């Protein structure tokens, strides 16, 4: 459909231009950005949509969604790294994008086992 043809080719803009900068805690910037910092800065330049800085903060932001549910665009929560909650962004075919502590910015698959065993919620922000 086209509407998530276009969202998803707006994330995929954005993660071409951050693909490889480092996981920092607390960093916002390509010298190193943590989980929660990647997600606030692309919807905000992707899709105006202002959200809060951490992680615990926008897994409260919009509508929670089951994982079957999941849609592209939607934010993905996992109960992972020191921090206590990691996110993402699905972008269809049971992938996501996110700062990942080992690689940087990154696409993963939810099926990947450390993933899979961590999941918690998904959050609709757009809709």
């Amino acid at each position: 459909m086209v509407r998530n043809v276009d969202v998803k080719s707006r994330i995929m803009d954005q993660y071409a231009d951050w693909k490889g900068v480092r996981y920092r805690l607390g960093g916002s910037t390509k010298k190193g950005i943590d989980s929660s910092g990647f997600v606030q800065r692309t919807f905000r330049e992707q899709f105006g949509l202002e959200l809060p800085r951490s992680t615990y903060e926008q897994q409260e932001m919009g509508k929670s969604v089951s994982r079957s549910n999941l849609r592209t665009g939607d934010l993905v929560l996992f109960r992972a790294g020191s921090t206590g909650r990691h996110v993402g962004i699905y972008i269809g075919n049971n992938q996501f994008v996110h700062a990942s502590t080992s690689s940087g910015v990154i696409i993963s698959s939810m099926n990947e086992p450390y993933w899979k065993k961590r999941y918690n919620e998904a959050r609709r922000v757009l809709s």
